[PDB]
């Protein structure tokens, strides 16, 4: 299992680390760090084909400090994802499952 902060402590709105790389079956830990609130909207495309991003994007926002969201991706592949509150920001990351 991995975790991500998102967003430094300086108040810069990214994913860190931006690449992350986990194994399959690996659990992401997203806890909120700065920023927040903030979502995970897995991209549809860039990804394995069925469309799972959806399933596994959180369309609600975590706006309690040191809320985590916690998402196991079994499926190997780059899964392209990013924050929509900040998308324009460049608040956007990749995870790279093997
Ligand atoms: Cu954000």
């Amino acid at each position: 299992d991995a975790t991500v902060k998102l967003g430094a402590d300086s108040g810069a709105l990214e994913f860190v680390p931006k690449t992350l790389t986990i194994k399959s079956g690996e659990t992401v830990n997203f806890v909120n760090n700065a920023g927040f609130p903030h979502n995970i909207v897995f991209d549809e495309d860039a990804i394995p084909s069925g469309v799972n991003a959806d399933a596994i994007s959180r369309d609600d926002y975590l706006n309690a400090p040191g809320e985590t969201y916690s998402v196991k991706l079994t499926a190997a592949g780059e899964y392209g994802y990013y924050c929509e509150p900040h998308q324009g920001a460049g608040m956007v990351g990749k995870i790279i499952v093997q």
